[PDB]
Order: structure tokens, then sequence, then C-alpha cells
């Protein structure tokens, strides 16, 4: 356990180094060229991009500053790009570029061909327990890191895992991503995915990421999440109460797992006792990951996504292609100003 302490401690120090000086303005609009949006939301949008000097593509999230605002994410912009720029783990998407000009926001990641894990998910149904668990190796991995630099994800879900062309995940979306010694209160995160305490309006820490593993491993494994309801209020109820039913397919090993992830007294969930990640990743469902070996990308994937190459968007979707343009006036400029 001292590699991985040594490990833990270099990894902060490099993480604080550049959370404490994040780098700005390190590219601009017209050096790439628009290809094809691949989502969107209510205050911005993904677009793959090239830029056109070196022919690389990209994943450019662009945020309207004055959307930004009115839906009240001025911080949770702010966290994301700075939170983005000081990290560097193997199953995190990487930040190359971030700027800003009149009316938005950008920030240029590396583009994974390989689509959303939701899709593959949706489309094969559910995933067999060692496919599930490949990724769900990942995931813990990649919350012992974030866990120890002070950070709480709070989007975990299958949309935001994206799978590379070597069968691995690429977590992206850090839009309620936040450095908290201690406890944080705001209300954010998808429905199915949320923990009691974030329902009911606590004081909450990293235990909530624990528990959207949880959620994430019963999905993976079952096709559906656990506390499944047609309206967030249905939801949320069937949340606190914390029954689940788990399918008779599920392993033992499996539920056993799930029942101290999926934990409603936040003092008793699984990642938040005495042995921290230590309690999941000795768990019985996980006998047979050797954590190393997935850390160095070292395991063969179970499945591989296809596409042709680099550029090609076949595994993401098709959404109306609208204007991107720059005011000629400067829009929130004082909002932004570490951006
Ligand atoms: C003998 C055995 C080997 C592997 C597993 S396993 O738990 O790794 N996979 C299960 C078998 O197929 C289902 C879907 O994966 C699971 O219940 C269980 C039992
Ligand atoms: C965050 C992290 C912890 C341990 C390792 S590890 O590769 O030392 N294996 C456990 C990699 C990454």
């Amino acid at each position: 356990q001292e590699s991985v302490k040594e490990f833990l401690a270099k990894a902060k120090e490099e993480f604080l180094k550049k959370w404490e000086s994040p780098s700005q303005n390190t590219a601009q609009l017209d050096h790439f060229d628009r290809i094809k949006t691949l989502g969107t939301g209510s205050f911005g949008r993904v677009m793959l991009v090239k830029h056109k000097e070196t022919g690389n593509h990209y994943a450019m999230k662009i945020l309207d500053k004055q959307k930004v605002v009115k839906l009240k994410q001025i911080e949770h912009t702010l966290n994301e790009k700075r939170i983005l720029q000081a990290v560097n783990f193997p199953f995190l998407v990487k930040l190359e570029f971030s700027f800003k000009d009149n009316s938005n926001l950008y920030m240029v990641m590396e583009y994974v061909p390989g689509g959303e894990m939701f899709s593959h998910l949706r489309r094969i149904g559910r995933f067999s327990e060692p496919h599930a668990r490949f990724y769900a190796a990942q995931i813990v991995l990649t919350f012992e890191y974030l866990h120890s630099l002070d950070l709480i994800y709070r989007d975990l879900k299958p949309e935001n895992l994206l799978i590379d062309q070597q069968g691995y995940i690429q977590v992206t979306d850090f839009g309620f991503a936040k450095r908290v010694k201690g406890r944080t209160w705001t209300l954010c995160g998808t429905p199915e995915y949320l923990a009691p305490e974030i329902i009911l309006s606590k004081g909450y820490n990293k235990a909530v990421d624990w528990w959207a593993l949880g959620v994430l491993i019963y999905e993976m494994a079952a096709g559906y999440p656990p506390f499944f309801a047609d309206q967030p209020i249905q939801i949320y109820e069937k949340i606190v109460s914390g029954k689940v039913r788990f399918p008779s397919h599920f392993s033992s090993d499996l539920k056993d797992l799930l029942r101290n992830l999926l934990q409603v007294d936040l003092t008793k969930r699984f990642g938040n006792l005495k042995n921290g990640v230590n309690d999941i990743k000795n768990h019985k469902w996980f006998a047979t990951t050797d954590w190393i070996a997935i850390y160095q990308r070292k395991v063969e994937a179970p499945f591989i996504p296809k596409f042709k190459g680099p550029g090609d968007t076949s595994n993401f979707d098709d959404y109306e292609e609208e204007e991107i343009r720059v005011s000629i006036n400067e829009k929130c400029g004082k909002e932004f100003t570490e951006f």
C-alpha cells in the first residue's frame, strides 16, 4: 500500500500545482473547423471539431455565458474548467485547450469516437457481470483518485462514460464536479443516480459518488436502474426508501456489494467507512480484478466499439445543426473573469 499512498501523494501534488495556477486562453475558435453537433443541453453543446493546422479532432464543449448566468451555473462552470485543467488520470477525458470570447466559454477535450456507454448498454440490453466489473473497476479507481484530491464528481451515469478505442472508459462532463473538504449542499445530478442525502437536502460528501456507483453497477448488470419510476417524485420516494429488488440472475456477490453501496445511511455506505475504497476493492465481487492491470490498461476489454477512425461520428446521435455565433459585444465578462 505504500506504493499506492505514494502514487496518490504525487497525484495530489501535481493537481494542486495546476489548481493554484490554472491555464487560460490556450486556443481560439477560428483555429478549428466545425464538424458535427454531438450533444446539446440547456446552456451548451458539444461539437466535434478539427484543428485546422494539425488535423486533430476534438470534442469542444461550448457554453453560452448568458445562459450559464440565467440557469445559475456560474460556479459550476468555473469548477468544471478549473478541475479539468488540473486533473490527469487514465480514465478521465483530457482537456486540451480552453478559451472564451464575447459570447461563449470553450473547453476543447480529446474526442472519444466509441460513443457513450449508454448507447452500448441500451443496444445490448445488459452487460454480463465480467463486462460490468471491468467498467466498474475503472470508476472505482477514478473515484479513488478524485476523492483523494478532495473532488466530488456528482454526475455518474452511463451517458457520461465514453468508450475509447481500446474499450476503456473515459469519464466526461465535469459540470457538477467540485473541490469539497467536508460537505456541500447543491441539488444537482440526474434523478435516478441521486443519493438519499441529496434528495433530503442534507449537507453531503463524497459518499454520494459511491451511491451513484451502486446505481451504475446495478443498471449495467440489470439493464435498468434500481429506483426506476415514471416521474422524479416517484424515483425520489423509492431512493429514500432504499428498497431494492435484485434480478435473480445477479450473483450473490453482486447483491452483497450493491446492498453496501446502495446503503441509505451514508455513515454505513461502502466507500465511506474507515477502510475507504478498500472495502470496495477487496469485496468478493472484485476478487478476479487485478487493480494494477486495469490502471495500466493491460486487461483486454470485453468490447471494442466499431468505428472507422478518429473522425467517425457513427456512435453518436443526430442533432439539429445550429449556429455558434460570437457577439460583437462582450457578455458577462465579470462573471467569467477567471475562466
Ligand atoms: C460459475 C460462475 C461464473 C461466473 C459468474 S459471474 O457472476 O461472473 N457471471 C454470472 C454468470 O452469468 C451471469 C451474467 O454475467 C452472472 O450471474 C457466476 C458463476
